[PDB]
């Protein structure tokens, strides 16, 4: 492109985020294709880790189509993408995650040679009606060959996703992420969209790049508009809980909001 500067870049690139029935699909705005993404498969009631999952989008396609399939109302997807003109074509993508049943040891994904992180996050999770007890996120972290993520909280799997650059793309440095766990445990369903929050803030004299916030539920069919990518150039990225919970009885339904933005210096 006639820009190279990766925070120019990425700040200009369309976000797109979409919730629906896995696989799924998310597309670019006509004329656009992806420069970065992922696509989730994410169930927080049903037992065991397979059902969550997250793969990245791959460069220079009009959508990117997800992943997982949709054998209960449970099972959700969730994407993500960054679309624009064309791809950086100094940009590359990695996921992994845990085998079942090896979630109590450290994830870790490096970059291809010769490249470093621009970002990305990674999750903890547990299947389960009360598995979100054990969420958690964590950033990786710019300039670094390597991004993490540990167990915490009984935790019974990891899984990750980042983005790795050239490591003389200009203006990298000027790069920071945020990942937060804002309120989480019972969801409250007379709490009208106002069940707790998440606040994502840039450090001072930084602002929004990019990112994302969402409401993870144990019933994720009902908070597909508790998704939203985070707005350019501000100072933090927010969202409240949308207050639901189809417990019966004395049972609570679990959420957790949450987030991961890029930053930029300003
Ligand atoms: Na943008
Ligand atoms: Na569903």
């Amino acid at each position: 492109g006639v820009t190279r500067n990766l925070p120019k870049q990425l700040t200009q690139a369309t976000q797109v985020a979409w919730s629906g029935p896995p696989p799924g699909f998310a597309k670019c705005p006509g004329g656009q294709v992806v420069i970065l993404g992922f696509a989730m498969h994410l169930n927080f009631k049903e037992p065991g880790t397979d059902n969550f999952r997250i793969i990245s989008c791959p460069p220079g396609r009009e959508k990117c189509d997800g992943v997982g399939t949709a054998s209960s109302e449970t099972d959700e997807g969730r994407i993500y993408i960054l679309c624009g003109e064309e791809p950086i074509n100094e940009i590359q993508q990695v996921v992994a995650e845990s085998p079942a049943h090896a979630g109590a040891s450290v994830l870790e994904a490096s970059c291809p040679d010769e490249t470093v992180v621009v970002g990305g996050f990674g999750i903890s999770v547990r299947g389960g009606s009360d598995g979100l007890d054990s969420f958690s996120i964590e950033s990786c972290t710019t300039g670094q060959t390597i991004c993490t993520k540990a167990p915490t909280r009984g935790s019974e799997k990891n899984f990750l996703w980042m983005m790795c650059v050239d490591k003389q793309y200009p203006g990298l440095r000027e790069l920071v992420n945020v990942a937060e766990l804002g309120s989480h445990g019972n969801a409250n369903k007379r709490a009208v969209n106002s069940d707790g929050n998440v606040d994502v803030k840039c450090p001072a004299n930084s602002s929004i790049v990019l990112g994302y916030v969402m409401e993870a539920h144990t019933n994720m069919q009902f908070v597909r508009d508790k998704f939203l990518q985070c707005p350019e150039n501000a100072s933090e990225c927010k969202m409240t809980g949308k207050g639901v919970d189809h417990g019966m009885l004395w049972l609570f339904d679990r959420h957790a909001l949450f987030g991961w933005i890029i930053c930029k210096t300003v």
